[PDB]
């Protein structure tokens, strides 16, 4: 039921591959012709081998799509399809008795109800979060018939809504995982540095099942710490260990092997210290000022455009940035895949990390909120040992109203209730209070730690030449993170740099857009819009966007645009600057 | 604005072939980020020329659509597209100074706004019924621009609603022609038969323009009829003419040359005349009682299975329908393009005709009456003349409750209003009051003159053999109409007459139906389920259905499969003893 | 194993619907790696169920195609394909001991190889002509198994050849027929006026099996025709019936119910009789000088543009012609299927009938005559009885050799010797000998009754305005036979009357190109070139041509070009001049 701590760490078997699929976009398969739900359903899985009676479906002869993936890449026909996809697979498990099984989904977007052996387990809205059942009990002997339907219709009321800048990206588009625990397990644990002390990790850990009350061990045999602790009747103990480990840097991403060890259970991870605050306008990493040399990155593959999900996406994406001269991700703008995460862990990236409160959505509706805050909370309690990540972003260019800033007021109040470590960031906008003066004034501002904005002189605002007059003032002394800027070019496509979508003109902007930033008083991080070349519903100049926003500084076939180079540039000078 | 009658035989030139277009999911054509229309949007319909200047899209460079048709068959990412299309013709009209000009669109599914040059011309919902803009003053020289943003995304409160057993056939789907009109012209008119007076043609003409009061000469030179009217100040004249002429019959489909002449316009047409009536459980055609021979259509064309629009698609459904012995065609569940009712008047088949209030319906919202009103007003409106016509059906298979009772007897009560002469139907649902027993019990019979109703004995309800023992009765002495029967096959599928989806199943299961039918007391007619294999995303068996209901006694090959003969026979004994 | 007359009169049961199919491009079914035939290939049909065995395909999974069919419209991915595709159907019958059973192929194109439960039945080359297998002792108890293995690929030394300006349309395109027999069948037979005699019929009957020698007898009842004769040993019989029969004409084309009835058969037709010839100039039909007021048209189906075969295809197409004023259609290139010849028979369509000898066929290939010859062969034996067909054509430009000479002298002398009757033409090509005077000086036009040929003047060779300015001169007097002519368009596309492609443009070509036709000394037919837009891959123009060879005078979607109706005023004035 609840979240589980480090999945790829525990018994796991995977139920990837190719499954049967049943495409039913007037839902055929879950309402009848009165639009009430109905026993004999898709749910059900029966084979339709006796021609004498009448059904309308029959999996097992029907066509497959592979999971994990998105559909919409898949086949012509779901391109642009928006509705319902019936997944289904068979499997067999051979549980010895004591032993507990858990189904674990790493993300199904949009909606996902699952049922097993024609059983509803439940029910999941929001695309980028994991979610499990457990599964002990109803498992069967021989085979075991899993059934998914999964919706990715635009709801007004849904996080993020019907108007967003990236694909609709349908289906179970993370791997699909088994999970075998001991009866009692290490459900939840936390380890890190505590607020501001680089000579104390604090943490706790959290067992479930009817043996709660154990003797626990933490050991990190490179700092030779091996504390053991007894968890309280509700399964739970807290920690606080003198120590002085090496902490993480993008340069030197140092991790130790840590292992928790309980009467019942074990499990090991890998885990970073550092510590991150603010000073004024400085951002602080270890108690050293550093530049957040960013760049902005969809969860989306090379050369194909799908939905990432794999460490080979993850590296290939992350190697690209390497090149860029980047100590730092924007991972937008939802949670990513936790191997995009763990590979920016080992590389050296720093992130932030953001859920899809995205332009319109619905500040009044209640079980919106509730569903906003959820994928808070998920976000943050599956990463809460990344130390790499140290911004939470809780909105990207929502407008301004009383009951908008009240629903972001709460989700950062819930963030910092979660994580008093962490920098809590929202993609603001800019406004322009007087001719040439560039300003942010949304009152959001007050509650965040950085004065973190889009902007897009240059190419929404002006062509390149504004670039060259505007000035910019902050009425508060916070950093100031620009988390996206620049402008769209198709790889191989040149003209002058006066003409839009060619090469030259995004190179031009980009020298000229780097220029204004040097003089942006309080600039203390850059997340360029963005790394590649993505699909969007949005851009249709054909032959040039074709489907795709342009905004890259690599074509989607992994292709260095010209104005790579000049990003690059100011970055290895930043590299200098701040040694 | 208002609609015209009789379009084909005006002043008319087509505006159809490749027009350019733009899917749009997102409608970023229309919202900005913001959700709020923008000027600047894709009705402006610039071309992208000057490169320095940002945009987001070109119809000049993009990809064409055929007009008419529906998309779905167009283009595989397009087969399940519900969503907004935008569309766009360039053309160039020389019109004399006075004359006045007229933009019909024969059929756009679902909603349609339409610009001209730039400028919004207006905004249509239902997607079966014609509409006209006027464009008179609104003309330029040289190329105009004409841009259509089309959206079929289904909608709870449209009529019809969220689910239906039909493909969702988006687009431009019927013809789009322009109409030249003199400054004062005749718009609408009727001329038809008193009601149940074979000696007396009854009618009305109605001009339209600053000339509204004319002298109206009625021509039937074959009857020997000239009749001179004026019109009142409304333009508006009626007249009643005492004559005799030769009746309209399915072996006899005699049409009159009708021309109507005022001071300053003329309009030519065909129409015949007949009687229509019931008494007691008999249909009477001519004053003879009559048998319905009938077979149900879809607006769906031989082989490729698109929108049928032409007199081309018509005459090869109808052929069949011909060769299958019928005197009877329901045109299901909508009202099909004009050719197709054109063609069934011409060639000697009864229509019944329908709007697509069709399951589950929002009976309590207004709104949804007004659309489901206005429908009707134009489907009457349109085809009022066309003799062959002789029930209005307002429903099909609608849930019963007081609210869609009272939906329901508006519309009769609208229906009646506007037709005194034809029959008023609607496909009820049967039900078993007790073991063997079925019957109607439906209230909205009470408001029809017929117990017209869908049955499925030995398809959904039971196997073949409870054709063999289940007993009628009704609680009325009116005529009994079965406007569905049925059941599904493959053509070329065989095997043993007791396995579902075979040619031998579907022929027993009619050689066991018809004899029931035989038994069926005050029967008067049957239209079975249906004359063609059509598309609908609720038929889901791989390589038995893909995607279509099997019902058809022809597949959407044209091929005819075995139970197409047993209702042959049955209807060819039904002419010798109807003779 | 012989070709068998008038099949559809005979006790036919239809396999058409869909098959398996298996997309073979590398012929891994029919060859090992070593290239060499091998045993357990796909002609075995053994579906894959013992999956402890090793195999590489299974039908029984695999997907479907419509049978007939083109396959390049039914999968993207087949629009291009040339090569082999492999077929599979199942089916069962009861052949009552005494009966013979066939196997009959309307047309596959282009090569096939058919095996029945596992035993090669034979191979057929040639695409357009029919093909029959008898299968009477290798039928078994319960289900079996046809295997078809059709391959398109373009030979150097095939009829037609690589290069030709239709697509490439594989598959089995006509339907497929078991026709069961008696013991001994009449298996073909001739009944036809006398050659320039209005009072005589002559003709013959060929018996096929061990009882030979039977009386046989004729009845053509309208006629009070009962003419008996003998068979010879071989089967064989001739008569000579003295008669007057009313002559078909396209005015009033009567058809006579004519039974054949011997001891063991009978077989019924519609047959009519007519007498054509020319005289100088004139071609005189039943001994009346007659104008072929013509059009040609390829074997393509209206709206979806695929292999036609059915007789709605026909109707469709032929009253399109008859719209247009046509008396006489060109079937182009290739024997069309018999539904297209036998609705033009009732409509009233005079036919010519050609066979693919197009282009750069390999005249110096001995198995390229045979074939050539052997279509010519199957071609006429086919429709020897259709009195609406008066020419054959052998060829259509074809440069100019002594080997070509050679070649196409052969057929000629074949056809002549197989049909005493009709006229024998071929397109030929024409020559500007001097400046402003145009010729026809092919040597091929000694061997022809007409002097028939293509010419594009105002197209291809020069601008509209050259039809308004040339000569023609030609040095026999032979009636003189245009069979293509005219100039592309795309309907709903306009613009100056000077540019290309427009509708406009089509028009004028039109006007003047028919004013240049009524100057030209023994014109009796013309042709133009084409009825409807047709698939071409040879036709590049993006958002005009898209693979569309656009010489219609209807577009593919059935619309009417403004030239239609420059045709179709010259065609009634022709009519009215001709009378
Ligand atoms: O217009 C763009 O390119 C971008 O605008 C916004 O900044 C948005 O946050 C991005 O998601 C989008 O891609
Ligand atoms: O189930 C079916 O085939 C049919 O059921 C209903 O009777 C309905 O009116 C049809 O539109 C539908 O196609
Ligand atoms: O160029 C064309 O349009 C045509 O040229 C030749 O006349 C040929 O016979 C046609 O098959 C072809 O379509
Ligand atoms: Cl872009
Ligand atoms: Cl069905
Ligand atoms: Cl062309």
């Amino acid at each position: 039921a609840p979240q589980i701590m480090n999945v790829s760490a525990r018994q796991t078997t995977s139920l990837d591959g190719q499954w049967k699929t049943i495409v039913d976009p007037f839902e055929n398969g879950y309402y009848d012709y009165r639009l009430k739900p109905y026993d004999g359903g898709y749910a059900q899985d029966k084979t339709y081998s006796d021609k004498t009676k009448l059904q309308e479906y029959d999996f097992e002869t029907d066509k497959l799509l592979f999971v994990p993936g998105d559909w919409n890449t898949q086949r012509p026909q779901l391109y642009y399809y928006e509705g319902t996809v019936w997944y289904r697979k068979h499997f067999e498990y051979s549980l010895q008795p004591g032993k507990r099984l858990f189904l674990n989904f790493g993300a199904v977007n949009y909606e996902a109800i699952v049922w097993l052996n024609g059983k509803r387990l439940g029910r999941h809205i929001g695309g980028f979060t994991p979610f499990n059942f457990e599964i002990t009990n109803l498992l069967k002997e021989g085979t075991n018939s899993l059934v998914v339907k999964v919706d990715n219709k635009r709801l007004p009321e849904a996080v993020p809504t019907v108007n967003a800048d990236w694909w609709n990206f349908g289906g179970i588009t993370r791997p699909v995982t088994l999970i075998e625990m001991p009866a009692t397990y290490i459900r939840d644990y936390y380890v890190q540095l505590a607020k501001d002390d680089k000579n104390m990790i604090e943490g706790w850990v959290q067992l479930e099942g009817s043996d709660k009350e154990q003797k626990i061990t933490l050991d990190i045999p490179e700092l030779k710490v091996k504390k053991e602790v007894t968890t309280d009747a509700n399964g739970y103990a807290s920690f606080l260990i003198k120590s002085k480990p090496i902490l993480w840097t993008p340069e030197n991403p140092k991790l130790y092997a840590v292992n928790l060890a309980s009467e019942t259970d074990k499990v090991s991870d890998e885990i970073g210290f550092r510590t991150i605050r603010t000073e004024g306008i400085k951002i602080l990493l270890n108690d050293k000022e550093i530049f957040c040399r960013g760049i902005s990155i969809h969860e989306e593959t090379p050369y194909y455009s799908g939905r990432a999900y794999s460490k080979d996406h993850a590296h290939t994406l992350l190697s690209w940035a390497k090149e860029l001269g980047c100590n730092f991700v924007r991972l937008a703008h939802y949670p990513h895949n936790e191997e995009m995460v763990r590979e920016a862990e080992r590389m050296g990236f720093l992130v932030w990390s953001e859920i899809p409160v995205y332009w319109t959505i619905h500040w009044e509706n209640k079980d919106t909120y509730q569903n906003a805050e959820q994928q808070l909370c998920d976000m943050i309690a599956r990463d809460k040992n990344r130390c790499n990540i140290i911004i939470w972003s809780i909105a990207n260019e929502t407008p301004h109203s009383k009951t908008r800033l009240t629903f972001l007021s709460n989700l950062a109040n819930k963030a910092r209730s979660l994580d008093s470590v962490r920098l809590i960031g929202a993609a603001m906008e800019k406004e322009e209070v007087q001719p040439g003066v560039l300003t942010v004034n949304d009152p959001l501002g007050e509650l965040l730690d950085i004065i973190s904005f889009n902007e897009y002189v240059g190419w929404y605002d002006g062509d390149s030449e504004k670039c060259d007059r505007v000035n910019w003032t902050f009425d508060t002394q916070k950093p100031v993170f620009i988390s996206e800027l620049g402008g769209g070019a198709l790889y191989g496509h040149h003209g002058s740099p006066k003409e839009r979508f060619t090469e030259e003109y995004q190179e031009d902007l980009y020298i000229r857009h780097v220029n204004m930033l040097k003089r942006i008083p309080g600039l203390a991080g850059t997340t360029p819009w963005i790394l590649k070349d993505f699909r969007s519903p949005r851009r249709h100049v054909p032959e040039i966007q074709d489907d795709f926003n342009r905004k890259g500084l690599v074509s989607d076939k992994g292709q260095k645009k010209k104005a790579f180079f000049v990003l690059q540039k100011w970055y290895k000078e930043l590299t200098e600057a701040y040694k």
